[PDB]
């Protein structure tokens, strides 16, 4: 007569994730503040399964099994804390509060913190996939105390997207460690989606192929290493026709991405951690600048284009320029997973999470808009060596750039005498041309910053931090 | 017998601008938390003017003639907060705590109203030039209500850097717009220091220079559009040459700029208003990646370069290829700084400020690392179309667009086509060309977006919003 667990919040997100809970034997507490919601899934959805609903908190926690499990699935923000005060007030100790909204891994760590020394267990739990995910499989990404997944784990299990017989759920790591890893989840997502858009934008402006054709060639590379959920869908939308117009659907789309979007946490995050997220970030700005609506406008022919050659005039062959792009395409994904990866490594460090990007690769190839089967690529080069410092060298990807980096440079030249904008390709490899470099600028940096602000440097030669003189004679001094 | 102007934290940036009031005929009233820095300021630098020293915050806020103007200079965050709760406490109504710190501007906002309320006056002060400038003649920008400016801005005046009889100080705006376009101020300044490292670095390594030649090049575009006090210390650094070793200094300094430093704050916030700051961007994640030691010791010799060429091979001249990087730094200094000024109009928009931009390159012009004649092509663009929606738009940057696009062109495929990192010059011609563009691939994200979570789209040719079915008959509805 008692539930193994519970969701408060019945908007479509805790519907959906309560239907599959009991679409998949789990018996299901169910709550939501207005009444109406709770009566509304009982009456349309039933028969998926074994529901208990409840009026009120009170009588919502006394149908919970101990140690109760109680998932939120309400508004970020203060919605979700009103939430967590009112299970709080109700629960005994040893029970369990999972945060399931989409939240700001700082503010999971907060609640963690609070809610620990209640005497209760707090989980912040990402959940990919959206709506569709929540209701027929997603991947879960719980942080919290390790033996809160004792109790969690096998219900997790339950609904979770299931590959190849292995459950899109493990335990991330304490605290805030699985908003985390959603949030960069969310801006790998963002770069994946941007470098599909450049080699549109290449394949149609400088190949001449029309959204039908680039269709055809997304699924032809969807059946090689770049294999997606992602390229499956872009090939059905440049399909699409617009029943109205006869036009491609793609033409008659205002083009300005939607600014509501969380990458830019993402970006945030890298920011403060110091990883250099020039393939997420760039992917972001591109959504920023494609809304600057007005400034478009009123630049549109306007600027400057200098001298703009085409293949023909190049002698550049058709077949082997999508080839090229398709090569740019891989390299700049796998510099975005290597930046993002980097990220998460960071963010373990400074947060003491030991979050294992093995469980990450793994748990993301279902239930998410990135699956693809490039992250059992991560999963092995983590696996070959635990304290590989980039995706780039794991010695299977390495071996992949030695045959992709012709193709880039040739897609990054022929696109700038083009006049043909690519974010991520361009940014993608001058990051990776800084990586190679034995020395970068930033010494110059340094002596700029010695100059101006006596800041002083550090010497390749001697340990410590020095000054030189620049108002006097001259000579260096140690600081 | 009572000052005019008093400073709170008599550390080096402190006593430095307690030192600048009172050379410049000020009576100074000064304090520190700890009376030992008030005891050394007074010993060392007492000759220099009119200072009141006072042990406790009541002395101090006794010195001070109404209406009171206290200067905190002491460490950012809760120090600053302490402060200023110290001084209200012991402040009348009418007076005036000014934040002169690196605040961020949102801490700025809420002091502002916290003081208002209380019958006082809350300016945030931005700074700039480092301790050099608060000794010898700062940037000022002060944010708060506009009538403060009255008995503030002549003290402000008598120690600002001076352009051609200008005071580089005026007040911007309410409560944050100070230290607002401070901190933009500061991620423009990254931006500046990393278009040069470029050019540096092309010079160096694709036209074979040595750093005291280079030095040389930098000294004759100095003379020319490019004239700034960046470029003129840059060749001062890479004339040095280190006495133990005899190499170029630059070749003996560490090169890791790392993370001392808040450009990241300007990033973060152009994420939060929807600006696309790819060249500021660029240049803080240049410092992140130079930082990354580990990460680049695993790196260097482990990275395929591809078939790489060289001038020679090219068939191009020295001194053409040398005058194209010129004009590629140019252009994307230029990028950098509209991206930087459409942050500034959406800051100002956001929080109802009505920054003037005018105002920001007048005063940048004394006392900023930043200063250059540059700025006054910014005045002037702002004096002709107060609603410019880019400079990159302006008549007089638009005319020399025309003349640095080819040259831009050739820089970003001949680095490529060499395997040397161009990170900002590269992504602001991505940009440029992404202004350029008619459509831009964020029309097949909406359509990708609508496939995976039904989060509708825009049309070109009818009001409303769209979805697709794509699960089903792939027929379009309004939402
Ligand atoms: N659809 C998407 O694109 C997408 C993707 C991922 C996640 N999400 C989901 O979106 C949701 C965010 O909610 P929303 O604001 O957008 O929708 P909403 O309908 O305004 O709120 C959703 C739920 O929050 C509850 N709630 C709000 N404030 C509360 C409070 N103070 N105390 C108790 N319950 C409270 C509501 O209860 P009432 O019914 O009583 O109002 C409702 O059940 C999350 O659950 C998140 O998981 C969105
Ligand atoms: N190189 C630099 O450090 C640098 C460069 C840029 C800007 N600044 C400027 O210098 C200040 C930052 O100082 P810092 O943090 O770098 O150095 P710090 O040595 O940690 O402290 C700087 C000053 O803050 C005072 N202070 C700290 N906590 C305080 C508190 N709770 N109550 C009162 N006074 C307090 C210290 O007083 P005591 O002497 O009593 O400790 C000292 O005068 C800001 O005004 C900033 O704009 C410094
Ligand atoms: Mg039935
Ligand atoms: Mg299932
Ligand atoms: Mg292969
Ligand atoms: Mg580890
Ligand atoms: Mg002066
Ligand atoms: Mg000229």
């Amino acid at each position: 007569n008692l539930a193994q667990i519970g969701v408060v919040g019945l908007a479509v997100m805790g519907s959906n994730l309560a239907r599959n809970f009991a679409r998949n034997g789990n018996t299901v507490a169910v709550y939501n503040r207005s009444t109406d919601k709770t009566d509304k899934l009982i009456a349309d959805h039933g028969s998926e399964g074994n529901f208990i609903p409840s009026a009120t908190v009170e009588e919502f926690v006394a149908s919970l099994e101990k140690p109760r499990r109680a998932i939120i699935m309400v508004q970020a923000g203060n919605a979700t804390d009103a939430v967590i005060n009112q299970l709080a007030d109700a629960m005994d100790e040893g029970d369990i509060i999972i945060d399931g909204g989409n939240a700001l891994y700082t503010d999971t760590i907060r609640r963690e913190k609070e809610i620990s020394a209640r005497g209760l267990h707090f989980v912040g739990a990402g959940i990919s996939g959206g709506e569709e995910g929540a209701l027929n499989g997603p991947s879960i990404m719980p942080g919290g105390p390790a033996k809160s997944y004792e109790s969690l784990g096998p219900l997790l299990e339950s609904i979770a997207a299931n590959v190849d017989g292995t459950p899109c759920v493990t335990h991330i790591g304490p605290d805030g460690a699985g908003h985390f890893v959603k949030m960069v989840h969310n801006g790998i997502e963002y770069a994946d989606m941007q470098v599909i858009g450049e080699a549109y934008h290449l394949l149609r402006y400088a190949a001449g192929m029309q959204p039908a054709e680039i269709a055809e060639v997304f699924k032809e590379w969807n059946a090689g290493d770049l294999d997606s959920y992602l390229i499956e869908i872009t090939a059905e939308v440049l399909s699409q026709v617009d029943a109205e117009t006869g036009k491609p659907l793609i033409d008659v789309i205002v083009d300005a991405a939607g600014q509501k979007g969380t990458g830019r946490w993402t970006v945030k995050a890298a920011l403060d951690l110091g990883i250099a997220t020039t393939g997420i970030g760039e992917a972001v700005f591109a959504r920023a600048l494609s809304g600057a609506t007005s400034q478009r406008a009123a630049a549109q022919g306007n600027l400057p284009a200098g001298v703009l050659t085409d293949l023909e005039a190049l002698g550049v062959d058709k077949a082997q320029f999508v080839e090229d792009v398709r090569r740019a395409l891989y390299a700049s994904k796998l510099v975005a997973y290597a930046q993002g990866f980097d990220e998460i490594k960071a963010g373990s460090d400074e947060n003491n999470w030991d979050v294992d990007p093995r469980d990450l690769a793994t748990i993301w190839r279902g239930g998410c808009i990135i699956r693809a089967k490039f992250l059992n690529r991560i999963v092995e080069a983590y696996d070959a060596n635990a304290e590989l410092e980039s995706l780039l060298l794991d010695p299977y990807f390495k071996s992949e750039l030695g045959d992709l980096i012709d193709s880039w440079r040739r897609v990054i030249v022929t696109a700038t005498q083009l006049g043909l904008p690519i974010p991520v390709f361009a940014s993608s490899l001058s990051y990776y041309d800084s990586l190679r470099a034995e020395r970068l600028p930033a010494a110059l940096i340094q002596g700029q910053r010695d100059f101006f602000g006596a800041h002083t440097y550090k010497r390749i030669d001697k340990d410590g931090s020095f000054h030189t003189e620049w108002s006097g004679d001259r000579s260096e001094v140690e600081a």
